[PDB]
């Protein structure tokens, strides 16, 4: 039962200066590489422990001892998402209520309903790229969020953002980035009440009104369908017989627009990066897509058969998990790993990109992109691969993402050949999530019609 | 016949508490009363209470020899900032009867003639706000009603001007007060009060207590500068029974109590009164007939307000359907049997479900859900204890004369100066803090172009 490592302190500022970058998650990974499986991290008022090894995280994922915690990041995001599924505490009224009301919308059969609409937007993406003249290129992260925002909008709410009819980023997304960017910058503000932050605070509200105005436009377009929005309005709580409060329903819409398109958007962009940097892996998935997608538009069953594309997807999110961390707190007093005592209420952070690079589980080539590690999904021991959270607070849209990413990635491989014409150097922008910045490619159409 | 009491589904050691995990508990209890009848038991971990809905038993609960006002768990939570004020006091406490005798003079008929000028001040400000809206704009009723009623309690009670109509967003006192009242209501439904989910709530609650006290510190200090209003009786008056004036801790509680109770239920009341009228245009047209008839001066006099009797009936039929203070609690002085059927031990508590009492078919007929102001044309015809929107007995509402005069004046001038359009076909949505208000009620107002 020994003492815990800790990085450099700056007097009364503690460890806060060490995350004084636009890339805090990558700075924590360096500290993890420098200090190991666990280290203590102090801020003016907060203290947290970062876990990097599967040995300690395996006990942290035990729901008998640990419960989902709202990190200082989520408490700031709660300023515009409120008590929706992502930023809710487990033991507060609306998490249980809404979790059970929304869960039918993510069943395997609900996915069959989404498929036609997912195919709608994916065809729009293929048609955008097929109409590029020979000199033009593609901005990967921008066209992916065009697609992922449109999917969550059409399937969830029957609302058309028409992102492909906008050369500019969609206004909802542009202020959302600023709101998520603001939240992350507040984690680095020592004294958030300095007058210097008065422009920053007023812009922050300006961006929330933009997010709420769109939601009221989504609500006004309804009040003919059995989508996710019908379920928010109509589902009863079995114990009380009542539907979700209107203020919560606005909160869940925001949550799904954000969590339901950004992490999928980063995902697809990373998968395209690793393919275009590993050209043999790209032709093996291109062979599978040419084999399985035999129709002008894909069917639901065909997506289920793109086994190798799926492994590409799992190996990308292993290397770069687009939601990079989740937080826990100590239900009751306990000792961690038989060496580290924790009092009730002590907080842990699972550093997901560090868990997925644990040499002791994945072998001594953790940093290489090898999709063939997931040819045997069962081989990997429990709690070693945690890109979607843990337990009852794990990602509810866990199958929706996989189907959307697989379908979209499948059709791109069927219809285009991709050249990394600039020799792109991977640069990971951090909002609270991860995405490659300025990643561009060229796509020669294989001239297969739709 | 002595009989066992109805009780809805139980959820283990949580008892009946899961049933009220909603944003609108009073309308949920009206659903339970509708299905289990005139009385049911409701259990929570530490507490037990029985909810009454029918006049036959509620007239029995209104017997002051057997039952005395009880502080429900909701009132005990408000006591965290209302303290020893009139509303959160036990009848047997030293500071209830003391403060009651000191402040009751301020709500007399003789005081009412003095307030009339100040009420007109606020009311004219509201009229002028609506006359200066551009053609496309609309009116959010509860927000402008709180602007009116709060400015009224400030000026009439403390000679203090909140200037709520010179503000775009709510007054900061109003936001901190509602968040405090919202907290108090939500602590009632909460299973595990030490869960980390509630640290922000405890923080924010304390943040909201300091702002309400700071504002009271501004009112008290602003007088040490400078009258014969309610605050003068608080500071200078002495109790006629004991010859003691009020404790300085207690005076701070009385100012808070009157800021809350002296504007919140009147603003909801007017909002509902305006709601039912845009929904019954024959009733609305009849009420503007009387206001155009009686209010012949640019501003109304005290005598003219007392001559608006149909407008008053509109207000009474409004508050029957939606009593903005929806319940009050009682406890049993001694062991007694209620209705000859339900035995109660000494100290057991009761709750009066006022919107259900006002929905008794045995008293009001088979159209209790219809908005008919003409039930109040015959003042004597109502049975006793059938209409209890202002509490009971010695703990009844001290300002019901005050509220009625304020509400009737404002409702009267609105009818004289405007035509009201329900341009959205507004669907009634009743937000619950601990009181009742319509939430998103909006209307448009055509100026009748009558000068002031
Ligand atoms: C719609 C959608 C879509 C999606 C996607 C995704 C991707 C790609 C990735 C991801 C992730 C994730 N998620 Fe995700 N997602 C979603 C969602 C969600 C929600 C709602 C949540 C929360 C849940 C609960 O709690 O209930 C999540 C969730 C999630 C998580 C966890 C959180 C915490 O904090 O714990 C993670 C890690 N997600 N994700
Ligand atoms: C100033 C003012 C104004 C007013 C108004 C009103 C309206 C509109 C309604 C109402 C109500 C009421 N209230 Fe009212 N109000 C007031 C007040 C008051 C007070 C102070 C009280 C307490 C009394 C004794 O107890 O002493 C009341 C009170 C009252 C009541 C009772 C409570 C109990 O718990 O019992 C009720 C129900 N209120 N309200």
């Amino acid at each position: 039962i020994k003492e815990m490592p800790q990085p450099k302190t700056f007097g009364e500022l503690k460890n806060l200066p060490l995350l004084n970058t636009d890339k805090p998650v990558q700075a924590l990974m360096k500290i993890a590489d420098e200090l190991g499986e666990i280290f203590k991290f102090e801020a003016p008022g907060r203290v947290t422990r970062y876990l990097s090894s599967q040995r300690l995280i395996k006990e942290a994922c035990d729901e008998s001892r640990f419960d989902k915690n709202l990190s200082q990041a989520l408490k700031f995001v709660r300023d515009f998402a409120g008590d929706g599924l992502f930023t809710s505490w487990t033991h507060e009224k609306n998490w249980k209520k809404a979790h059970n009301i929304l869960l039918p919308s993510f069943s395997q059969q609900a996915m069959k309903g989404y498929h036609a609409m997912m195919v709608d937007i994916a065809v729009q993406l293929v048609q955008k790229w097929e109409r590029l003249n020979a000199d033009e290129h593609i901005e990967v992260p921008e066209d992916m969020t065009r697609l992922t925002l449109d999917t969550i909008g059409l399937c969830g709410f029957n609302y058309r953002f028409n992102s492909f009819y906008r050369d500019q980023p969609h206004p909802f997304i542009t202020s959302m980035v600023r709101a998520l960017d603001e939240a992350m910058n507040k984690l680095q503000r020592a004294n958030p009440d300095d007058p210097a932050y008065d422009e920053n605070k007023r812009q922050f509200q300006e961006d929330i009104k933009v997010m709420n105005d769109l939601v009221d436009k989504i609500i006004a377009d309804r009040k003919q369908s059995d989508d996710l929005l019908t379920h928010m309005l109509n589902g009863k709580d079995p114990e009380t017989g009542e539907p979700l409060d209107d203020e919560n329903i606005r909160y869940q819409i925001i949550t799904f627009l954000i969590a339901g398109h950004e992490t999928v958007s980063g995902w697809l962009s990373f998968a395209l990066y690793f393919l275009v940097k590993n050209p043999h892996v790209l032709q093996k998935a291109a062979e599978e897509a040419a084999r399985v997608l035999v129709d002008p538009v894909p069917s639901y069953k065909q997506v289920k058969q793109l086994k190798y594309v799926g492994m590409v997807l799992n190996e990308a999110i292993r290397l770069w998990p687009t939601a990079p961390a989740f937080s826990l707190y100590a239900k009751e007093d306990t000792v961690l790993g038989g060496e580290y005592p924790l009092e009730k209420g002590d907080e842990l952070m699972v550093l997901i990109p560090q868990l997925h690079r644990d040499k002791t589980i994945w072998g001594d080539d953790v940093e290489e992109f090898r999709p063939e590690r997931f040819e045997n999904p069962s081989a990997i021991p429990q709690h070693a691969f945690k890109p979607f959270g843990n337990g009852q607070r794990a990602c509810i849209g866990q199958q929706f993402s996989l189907h959307e990413a697989t379908l979209v990635l499948g059709m791109m491989l069927k219809h285009f050949d991709f050249e990394d014409h600039t020799n792109y150097e991977l640069d990971i922008k951090e909002t609270l999530t991860l995405k490659p910045e300025g990643f561009v490619v060229k796509a020669k159409s294989k001239k297969i019609p739709l």
